[PDB]
């Protein structure tokens, strides 16, 4: 989908990269409104289980998301960020897309995400 | 091949990338040792002037990076941060090369580099 990068190797120095598996997931403009499933998260396969960096959808008024804890014993609401713009080329018409990165999410990954965006799928 | 994403729409929420361009300089343990072209840097092409995100280069030890003026009154000595190491994959071998980012260059810039360079090129 979206490939990251970790600083690795001896001296936390050498660039390994990371691909970002993408899942479905609900999010409203409230905790109730997070009701189906309008909506693809970018995530990061790790250790302490999944762990979401930003949001993708067709609606602008979003503030919030809903996921599944590790082995969904639970749930958990993330707020999100104010929405990017943009414009895709879906494989069925081009398709107005916002961007929404959960809050909190630090800025280096802020960027390694979008220019992985940039770079990979087409905007416009 | 490093694209970069910009916000700028009517309430700037809007994204825009931005192919960066390169070009040689040079580089080296200080600032004197400064003298043939040893290394690649990224740069932005603004009005008034140019813009230099990173250093790519096959050479470690560089601390600075020397660029002229543009309108001929001198030349500027930008510091380097340490460098991350990172491995390509051309049909030689495998490449080892080094990633310099400028001192201050931003984190979201740094993420937007290496997001934009770990889908482009071949990591391993
Ligand atoms: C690969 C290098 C790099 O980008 C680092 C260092 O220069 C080196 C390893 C660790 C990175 C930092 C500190 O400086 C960096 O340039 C920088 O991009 C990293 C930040 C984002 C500031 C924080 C993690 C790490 O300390
Ligand atoms: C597209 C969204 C976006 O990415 C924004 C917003 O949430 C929204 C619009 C602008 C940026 C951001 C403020 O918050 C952001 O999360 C952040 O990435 C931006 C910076 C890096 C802090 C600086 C520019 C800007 O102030």
């Amino acid at each position: 989908a979206a490939l990251e990068v970790l600083f690795q190797g001896p001296g936390n120095n050498e660039l390994s990269p990371v691909a970002l598996r993408q899942m479905s997931c609900a999010a409203g403009t409230t905790q109730t409104a997070c009701t189906d499933d309008n909506a693809l998260a970018y995530y990061n396969t790790t250790k302490g289980g999944r762990f979401v960096l930003a949001l993708l959808s067709d609606l602008q008024d979003l503030k919030w998301a809903r996921f599944p804890k590790s082995d969904g014993t639970g749930t958990i609401y993330t707020e999100l960020e104010p929405p990017c713009r943009f414009v895709t080329d879906t494989p069925k018409g081009p398709k107005v897309k916002y961007l929404y990165f959960i809050k909190g999410l630090n800025n280096l990954n802020r960027g390694m995400v979008l220019g992985s965006l940039a770079a990979t799928v087409r905007l416009q």
